[PDB]
């Protein structure tokens, strides 16, 4: 019901930090964004159905440190930011943008704070079901979304045409699958070539690729805020990662270095992630949309901040307690 | 008053009653409670026969020992337990190295008494700081150099010139002159700048062979022995050396803080924001401490274990240096400390 303007004057700016919104008001902000983008009217969405959907989606997230509902919410908010600041209506069809937003809400449903490889290593039921087709967790997220849509009172696409209903299911599947960084790294050349030749709004394949880039851009958008956010996020990511590393050690396996709390050097790991994964993503975004320049610039500054703060990970002088008893 | 009374009237306790390993290079005198240290000085002086050989008046000796102890302040490192542990090491050298084949009795006595007094009234700051802070001590002594060491010597002389404290009072004019001269040379020898100045003369002495009839060799040897006592904390186990690092750097960083606050850039080892302890200790062991105990081993074969302990302690800093890098997250699971 509520107008975005009342939530905060800065709500539609790239400088806004949606994790600042209390968690009890996030479901209202989802409705407020959908209304502001005018999807509820355009597609005649039943508001009580939408409300029950939004709540079910929220309740469908578990509470690991990073991959929780506040992540889903902030990913979705970034999608709204892209629509508001880049005017995506000029580049994508309306149904594509809508599918992208709903995918953002659902893209990590029922995440257990472990990656795909752990699911397979540990022979989880999710691995038995999905490991043969790849992207184990992402297939699960989509299957959870489907189960939500088919829960009584929650099918927001109840009334759609068969063409639109199907297009929505196909878009959500492909977009949610696109959240696997393995997928992104596989299409990275195709994304570059599209940016060279130039985005062809008449090209159905270019629509598919742009949707993948935009979804990745939403998934990593925490890195486009200030230092304070990036610092908190690293805190959350690494607690989640180290917890999986601990589980892998109890299994008699050697975790990859980034999940091993005894070997992980956070500044190196973060700088490499920022330089080799996050930056190229927002560089591609900047090439496609000149108005996305500031996003790339924040990611690069956040990366430069990590170098500037790296020295603090070596103890100089004595510890605060004037003892070397930590040795 | 009551501390004196017991020192004088209870009798000097046998050195073996201090600890079964008291006369061993492995013993750590810092484990002796501070309240037992003045009696331990008396037992060491007795065991070395100095009390009887020099007919030292016991009331005077008791007063002198307490006055010396009272003349140390309590910075983290340069305090009475330093002077006590340094004196203990001198005792160790006497017991283990047969100094009597190298030095005169009066020279050994002078070394011990110098060890007791060699840091008197230290204020936890070095020579450079006295100059930079325009201290009273720099006003007195900076034109001659070794400012703190001249102060330590002057303090020791002032104790001896305190009524009832002159343990040498009955010495002949010549013997008294000799003792005070020895104390001056020995205490001045504790300025590491002096040590570094005479280091090549120490090497030449060690190469050609110690000549007991060479007066300059006696002088050189007294300097090296004093320096050896002064750094002797580094010849014990890893646990001692780690604690000693805590004390040194607390003292150094306090100075560096004062230096910043008066507009000067402290040395890296004094600067708690630049100092990397493992690397500083490795350098100190390699450039300062190991060469000293190597010289001592070259002169005294039974000193080998001292060098080997210093070399081992240098190796431990290499082994432990990785733990100064934070792997994973801190125990509180926060990165608060980055802001
Ligand atoms: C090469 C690589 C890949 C990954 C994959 N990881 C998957 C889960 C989310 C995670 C992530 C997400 C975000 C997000 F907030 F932008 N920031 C992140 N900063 C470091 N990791 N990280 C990325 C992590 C790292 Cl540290 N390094
Ligand atoms: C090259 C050098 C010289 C110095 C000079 N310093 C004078 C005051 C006593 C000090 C000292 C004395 C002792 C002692 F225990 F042997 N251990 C020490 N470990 C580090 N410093 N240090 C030596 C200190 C350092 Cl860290 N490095
Ligand atoms: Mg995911
Ligand atoms: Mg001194
Ligand atoms: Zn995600
Ligand atoms: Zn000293």
């Amino acid at each position: 019901i509520q107008p975005v303007a009342a939530i905060d004057s800065n709500f539609a700016s790239f400088t806004y930090t949606p994790r600042s919104l209390p968690e009890d008001d996030t479901s209202m902000a989802i409705l407020s964004m959908l209304q502001d983008m005018n999807f509820i009217n355009n597609y005649k969405i039943d508001c009580p159905t939408l409300a029950r959907f939004c709540l079910m989606v929220k309740k469908g997230y578990r509470d690991p440190p990073y991959h929780n509902w506040m992540h889903a919410f902030s990913v979705s908010h970034f999608c709204y930011l892209l629509y508001k600041n880049l005017e995506l209506t000029n580049y994508l069809e309306d149904i594509e943008i809508f599918a992208l937003f709903i995918s953002c809400m659902c893209h990590d449903l029922d995440h257990r704070g472990t990656n795909n490889s752990f699911q397979v290593a540990s022979k989880s039921v999710l691995a038995a079901l999905y490991s043969s087709e790849g992207s184990v967790m992402e297939r699960h997220h989509f299957a959870q979304a489907i189960a939500i849509l088919n829960t009584h009172g929650c099918n927001i696409f109840d009334h759609f045409s068969r063409k639109d209903y199907q297009r929505m299911l196909d878009l959500m599947r492909d977009i949610i699958l696109a959240t696997d960084l393995a997928h992104h790294l596989r299409i990275f050349k195709d994304l570059q070539k599209m940016a060279e030749v130039g985005y062809d709004r008449n090209n159905k394949q270019h629509h598919r690729l742009l949707l993948c880039l935009l979804m990745t851009s939403c998934d990593l958008s925490d890195q486009t805020k200030g230092w304070k956010t990036t610092r908190k996020i690293a805190e959350l990511i690494y607690k989640e990662f180290f917890s999986q590393g601990d589980l892998e050690k109890a299994m008699g396996n050697r975790p990859m270095e980034m999940m091993d709390r005894e070997k992980a050097y956070i500044p190196e790991l973060q700088i490499s992630f920022m330089e080799h994964i996050a930056m190229p993503i927002y560089k591609l975004l900047q090439d496609l949309f000149p108005k996305a320049a500031e996003l790339y610039e924040r990611v690069a500054s956040n990366r430069e901040h990590w170098t500037k703060v790296s020295h603090k990970f070596t103890i100089r002088g004595l510890p605060s307690n004037n003892s070397l008893d930590f040795l």
